[PDB]
Parts: structure tokens; sequence; C-alpha cells
């Protein structure tokens, strides 16, 4: 977590700008917590700061015999003394899906109730380390995640899976449209070896994009190896990477990487909330955390990296829509940046899709397209990397970019168009680094 902190630039969102993710809840669904019981019993890294503990489950019993989701939760939120999550601020409500089996038999069959859970406790952010290996495959899950998000204030992060480095391995419901899905990247603490050398390296592991109907998933990636996080005190050392002490150690996977993002997610939402006066939209925070992530190197549209890693200080200050608008098909909704030569411009657009069905060979249900016009009359297309940029559209994402190394100083104009809005009218966010 501290190394990530700094990675993922929590650190600069932490000291300059007040964000511990006070005021925010996360809702973490995973095996347990600690001991499983919301008293002085509890790790000090969630002692006193655990909004609803619940056992799903294994009725009344919510402790980790494991060791995954104290750590998982550790790297969102953790305020011990040492490595704390990326929002040590932030409140949990923690839904312990671990069976007696060792399975996630606690999940609902019907995932929105597991949402509307999480909710109801006050819950606007909820982050998943778990998922099926269906290379791609939209599922029912991946349907209700898409549901749920479409209708409620729920900001829903899914980890991508750890089959790397084969494309096409996404887990569901990291298929999910409107989830954020989150690869791992590398930690730096390269003492522990290759697996944490280098942070513009994705991890063997992680799984990788395309989905099966060819879309860009992970949306974002984060560092996921050798995280050295909250130790359940019940887990035996074979759940872990490596020992740190009796209260922390180390941990690796996309299971890793999630929590960190759900973390900036939370420093994210506060800043809009207390230092913007807005809350803002899932796809305002999604689209936010997509312009401000960095090219790990591999350049775009690519699913190793989905669209780069987390960079958390670009995204608190991205110009923005929040929602404002919706289009029908053949609407469109045009907007004006003023551009400076001086650093790249990033403009992601992103929208919370309608459901698709589970037998559709197509997920995107609602098409928008960002084009963008150049002070100098240069056009671009929604995630047209190859010149000429504006030649080839896309009809499969629901999160389109224009992203331009060198830009022009000067006013360039954004339109968002309704290309093919069956289930309309179809609202969306846009935000902008520059
Ligand atoms: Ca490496
Ligand atoms: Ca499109
Ligand atoms: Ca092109």
């Amino acid at each position: 977590n501290d190394v990530a902190r700094g990675i993922v630039k929590a650190d600069v969102a932490q000291s300059s700008y007040g964000l511990y993710g006070q005021g925010q809840i996360v809702a973490v669904a995973d095996t347990g917590l600690d001991t499983g019981r919301n008293d002085s019993s509890m790790h000090e890294a969630f002692r006193g700061k655990i909004t609803a503990l619940y056992a799903l489950g294994r009725t009344n019993n919510a402790n980790d015999t494991n060791g995954h989701g104290t750590h998982v939760a550790g790297s969102v939120l953790g305020n011990g003394s040492t490595n704390k999550g990326m929002a040590p601020q932030a409140n949990l409500v923690f839904q312990s899906i671990m069976d007696s089996g060792g399975g996630l038999g606690g999940l609902p069959s019907n995932l929105q109730t597991l949402f509307s859970q999480a909710y109801s406790a006050g819950a606007r952010i909820h982050t998943n380390s778990w998922g099926a290996a269906v290379n791609g495959a939209y599922t029912t899950d991946s349907r209700n995640v898409d549901d749920y998000v479409r209708k409620n204030d729920m900001t829903i992060l899914f980890a991508a899976g750890n089959e790397g480095p084969n494309g096409g391995t996404i887990s569901a419901p990291g298929t999910a449209k409107n989830a954020i899905t989150v690869g791992a990247t590398e930690n730096l603490r390269p003492s522990f070896g290759s697996y944490a050398d280098n942070i513009n390296h994705v991890a063997q592991f992680s799984s990788r994009g395309p989905t099966k109907d060819g879309r860009i998933k992970p949306d974002v990636m984060a560092p996921g190896t050798f995280i050295l996080s909250a130790r359940s005190s019940l887990a035996p050392d074979s759940s872990f990477w490596a020992n740190h002490d009796s209260k922390y150690a180390y941990m690796g996977g996309t299971s890793m990487a999630t929590p960190i993002v759900a973390g900036n997610v939370a420093q994210l939402r506060e800043h809009f909330v207390k230092n913007r006066g807005i809350t803002p939209k899932p796809s305002l925070l999604k689209a936010a955390l997509i312009a401000g992530a960095a090219d790990i190197g591999l350049g775009y549209p690519n699913g190793n990296q989905g669209w780069g890693r987390v960079t958390l200080d670009k995204s608190l200050n991205v110009a923005y829509v929040n929602e404002s608008s919706s289009l029908s098909t053949s609407q469109k909704a045009t907007y004006s940046f003023t551009a400076t030569a001086g650093k790249p411009l990033k403009i992601s657009l992103v929208w919370s899709d309608a459901p698709a069905s589970t037998t559709a060979s197509v997920t995107l249900v609602n098409d928008l397209d960002l084009v963008i016009t150049a002070p100098n009359g240069t056009q671009y297309v929604g995630n047209d990397f190859t010149s000429p940029y504006n030649d080839n559209w896309d009809g499969r994402n629901n999160v389109e970019n224009v992203f331009i190394n060198a830009p022009q100083s000067g006013t360039y104009t954004i339109e968002v168009q309704a290309y093919n809005v069956p289930v309309g009218p179809q609202t969306f966010s846009l935000a902008i680094v520059n």
C-alpha cells in the first residue's frame, strides 16, 4: 500500500489536497474481515470505522480465516499505524460472502440484492475482488451489474481476473459495461523480484482484454503485486506471498489492484463533493479516472493495460460533464475547451449503458460517438489511435477517448454524437485533462 500510494498519486491527493476519503463509505464484498466482530477485537486497520459488517456466506460468521477479504479492505481504507489503505478516513461496509466450503456462496442469485444492501447502509462505492473465468462473456451477473449502475448512484468495481497473459481472459462480472474493471500492474518493491520491479509492467497473471464482443477491458490498472496490507489475525502464512509482521503481510493479484482503485475513487468522490460542489455520477468518476490514467508504454487501444494506470492527481481537477444532458438518436451535445500546448490533452467519454442480453453477440446497446475538432480543423474520432484519426469509428465500447500528446493552444470543439440509441435517451459524462 505505501508504495502503491505513491505510484497512483494518492500521496499527492492526501498531502496536497487533504483527501483521505472522510465522509465516503465504501462497500467491500469479500471473504471476511479479521475476527468478524465490529468491536474492540477488530484489526486496528478497521476498528472503529465499520458502518456495517454482514455475514452472508456463513450465517452469523463474517470472520476471515482466508485472509483475502481483510487484505483487500485494508488496501481500500485501512487506517492502522502502518500500511494504510488509499482512503484511510473512509468508513467500511463489509459483506462476507465466503461459504464454509471456501467458495463464494454468500453471493445472492441476483447481485442487485448485494448492491442494494450496501446502498441502504450508505455505501456509494462497491468493490469486488472476485469473479468467474468466462473468457470475456457477459453473464447474468454482468447484466445485473449494468442494470444496477444505470438506475442507482453506485460506483461498482471488479477485478479483471488472474488468467493472463493470454488475451480475452477477462472474468465476469468484470465484463460488465458499467463497472470499473481493474487489471494489475507491478508494485515497485524490486527486492522481491521480477513481479515487483517495473511500475509500467502489466503483472504476468493479470487477465487481458478484449472481452468476448471485442470491448476494451480492463478499464484501468493499479499496482497489484507484493502489496503490503492488513493481515487477518486468523489467516495462515500460506495465504500470503510473504510475511511482514503480525498485523500486515503481502498478497498479489488483480484482487489487490482493485481495492487500490476503490480507495482512489473514494478520494476522488470526496473531492467532487467537498471541493467541487457536486455528487459525481459513477460515469464521471469512471471518466475522470480514465482520462487521468497513464499509458504504461504499450499504447492504445490495448487489452493488456486498458486505458492505463490510475494517476489520481490528474483525475482530481478534470473539466467535466456530469450526466447533465441525455441524447436520442441523431442528436448531439457540443462543448468547447480551451487547451494549452504545454501539456497533453485527454478527453474521455463514458456512459452507463442500458444492460445487454446475455445472449447478445454485441453488448453495447446505446452507441454514442466522441468527435473532436482542433483549433486548426483537425478532427479526431473516439478511440481512433491510427492516423488519420477520423476514419475508424467505435461501435463496441461505452468508453471513447481522444488523446492528443502535443495539443494546439486554443479552443477545441467537443461533440458527443448519438449514433444509435434504441433505449433512450442516453446520458453520459466527459472528463478533460490538460
Ligand atoms: Ca517485472
Ligand atoms: Ca461509439
Ligand atoms: Ca484511423
